[PDB]
This record gives structure tokens, C-alpha cells and sequence, in this order.
């Protein structure tokens, strides 16, 4: 159950690099003048699909979506260049979903190059309850000329998964995702995710150190046993299957941290999902593998275990951590470290990860916008 839709597209269905079709908008029950426009310039690293199209609004501009009630994940494709004789510069908008405000004075361009990225998608969890999803797109006063666009639209049905221990969460809190990581292992694309196009990233950009530790995987013999109450599409088994430990020197694993660090948005409380599963064939039983989890530099888990956790060698598991980052205004790095424990002196001195996602839950006022994060 999803909408892939194409804003500006031509006539004819397009697939995308990962065997998705989209929808053009141009004619389409979803619009309620606007102005269609291709990109001025291609960049190689950017799909074409959707990328190179896009709706531009001079003025407030609102998409509906017949849907089901329920919970669902809203993706929003940007590409930030020149369309309709606008450039990139002037594009300064907001995006409201109801009461929530998930885009503020949000600059494409500049949020593009303070990244280092050259296209933007931006993932957001809200719960639908009624029969129709309007997303509106109002383009700023400041700047006299200022514009909204967007290059595609993504709404898909999800189940109840990321709801109700900082270091309630429901029908109410919207979240925005921003990051969602395989650690140890590859890229996985929306098509090889367990039915919700979660695009999952390899953890590698994001590890602070020169303490990379080591990639390990899952023998081919041993299975990914998801319990039952774990749904199954909880994360794919690809994630599970990978992890990032630590190496094989105990002395060495004790004189450095395991580390990820995460730039985010101030003002907001984080919720984090740790996935864990014990990969290697070496570990079966209590106390071999003992670790401290920190989060932003306080103890998060003092003694997380994963045998203790899950009984068994690959067995699927997760925990999730609320994070109240410091009082700040713009943008700050989460600090995620992994730690042997030895206190209890276990067989080994080591760590373990297999993934990571982490979510932008919204302040009471239902917003979810930060400011344009500022280029080195």
C-alpha cells in the first residue's frame, strides 16, 4: 500500500534504479498556480527519477492523499538547483501536515551542501485519523520572491512500530527520521527493506575514530531467528546478519571507544534504536562478550550483554534509548560508544552493533523543524 509520486513528471510511468515505478502528479487526483519545470543542471551522483523534475508554488500549495486511517511513512525528494527561472538561493519554504509543522524556512541548497549530499530525502512518521493526508506547502514571506518546490512524494502504510527511559511515545508524536544505519554491512535500498522502503546506510561515514574495529557476518549455516512478538519486518535480515566489533586484541579493545557520531537538530528529544544480534559462532553463553553502551557521554546500558539479552547465537533483538541533547540552537553532534565492560571479567573484551536508527520526536507545539545547517 503506497503512492510513489513524480511532482512535474511527464506522461508516461518512470522506474527509478531500485525497479520502483512513480506516478507524474500532472494531471493526477492528488493536486488541489503552480508550475512544472526539469532541473537546470544534472549532477551524475543524482537519480533521475525523481530527481529531475520538480513543482514549483510561488504561492500556499496543498497535495491530498485519499488513504487508509493508520500510521505512515511521508517522504519528501528534494533536489536543490534551478527550476522555472529560480534559482536554488530563493527557495525558502515550510511544509504543514495538519498540525505539525515538518518543514520550516527550509533551505534545500543550503541543507545540500553543509552535507556534502547532492539530493535530499526527507522521512517523516505521522498517524493519519481520518481518510485523507493534506501536506501543504507555503512558501516564506521573508525573502520577497521566495519559493516552495518538491521533486516527489512518498506515502506508504506502516504498522505501529516505533511507540510506547531517557538517558511516551504514540498516536499523537509525530517523528522524523534522521539516520538509519546497517552497521558492519552494505547499503540497503527501499526495494530490499522488509516491505517499508527504509533506505539503511553503511555505518562507515559516521564512525568518529581511527577505531574502525572490524566488519563481522553471520556464518551461512546459522539462521536470523526472529522471536515471536518480534515481527520479522522489524529490521531486514541483512542488518542482523552484519556488525561492527571491536578487534581481536583485548588490550587494544580496552583503551578505546567504539564510536558514531550523529549531527542533529537542537531543541528536540531523540528517540534511538540500537539492533543488536550476537553474529559470531564463537559466542553462545553469559559473560563472553560484555559492553558499555554511551550515549552523548553518559552511561546508557552499563552491562548490555547479548547472549543475556537473547539466550541464543542469532537471535534478532533491539532497545530503544530517549536522548535530551544540551540546551543549544542549531545544530550539535550525538555521540553513540561502545565500550568492553570487564568488571565481571568475561571471556572476552569486546562490543557489538548491528544497526542503528535514530528519530526526531516532536516539541509539544507539533513541530518538527530545525534550522538550515551552516557549510564548513
Amino acid at each position: 500500500e503506497k503512492i510513489l509520486l513524480n511532482c512535474g513528471g511527464g506522461a508516461s510511468n518512470l522506474t527509478d534504479t531500485d525497479n520502483r515505478i512513480w506516478i507524474s502528479d500532472v494531471k493526477s487526483k492528488f493536486l488541489s498556480d503552480s508550475k512544472t519545470s526539469p532541473a537546470l543542471t544534472q549532477d551524475p551522483s543524482v537519480p533521475e527519477v525523481p530527481y529531475m523534475t520538480a513543482r514549483v508554488f510561488r504561492s500556499p500549495f496543498t497535495y491530498t492523499f485519499p488513504v487508509a486511517s493508520g500510521r505512515k511513512f511521508v517522504r519528501l525528494y528534494f533536489y536543490p538547483n534551478s527550476y522555472d527561472g529560480l534559482n536554488a538561493t530563493n527557495s525558502l519554504f515550510s511544509v504543514s501536515f495538519g498540525p505539525y509543522t515538518l518543514l520550516k524556512n527550509f533551505s534545500a541548497s543550503q541543507t545540500a551542501e553543509a552535507l556534502t549530499y547532492a539530493f535530499i530525502i526527507k522521512e517523516f512518521v505521522v498517524n493519519v485519523e481520518g481518510g485523507t493526508l493534506n501536506m501543504t506547502f507555503t512558501p516564506e514571506s521573508a525573502p520577497s520572491n521566495a519559493y516552495a518546490f518538491v521533486n516527489g512524494i512518498e506515502v506508504t502504510s506502516m504498522p505501529d512500530m516505533y511507540s510506547s527511559t531517557m538517558v511516551t511515545i504514540d498516536n499523537s508524536t509525530a517523528l522524523e527520521n534522521v539516520y538509519r544505519l546497517n552497521v558492519g554491512g552494505n547499503d540497503i535500498s527501499p526495494s530490499a527493506d522488509t516491505g517499508l522502503y527504509r533506505s539503511w546506510y553503511d555505518d562507515q561515514p559516521y564512525i568518529f575514530g581511527a577505531g574502525l574495529g572490524i566488519p563481522e557476518t553471520a556464518d551461512p549455516n546459522m539462521t536470523i531467528k526472529y522471536p515471536t512478538g518480534t515481527p520479522t519486518y522489524v529490521a531486514p535480515v541483512d542488518v542482523y546478519s552484519t556488525a561492527r566489533s571491536m578487534g581481536p586484541t583485548a588490550q587494544i579493545n580496552l583503551n578505546y571507544n567504539l564510536t558514531w557520531i550523529f549531527s542533529i537538530d537542537s531543541g528536540f528529544t531523540y528517540l534511538v534504536r540500537l539492533h543488536f544480534c550476537e553474529v559470531s559462532s564463537n559466542i553462545t553463553k553469559i559473560n563472553q562478550r560484555v559492553f558499555t553502551i554511551y550515549l552523548n557521554n553518559q552511561t546508557a546500558e552499563p552491562e548490555a550483554d547479548v547472549i543475556a539479552w537473547t539466550s541464543s547465537n542469532g537471535v534478532p533483538f533491539h532497545k530503544d534509548y530517549v536522548v535530551n541533547p544540551p540546551e543549544g540552537n542549531g545544530q550539535q553532534d550525538l555521540w553513540l560508544a561502545l565500550h568492553p565492560n570487564p568488571v565481571n571479567k568475561p571471556e572476552y573484551y569486546d562490543s557489538l552493533l548491528n544497526g542503528v536508527e535514530i528519530f526526531k520526536m516532536n516539541t509539544s507545539d507539533g513541530n518538527l523543524a530545525g534550522t538550515n545547517p551552516i557549510p564548513g
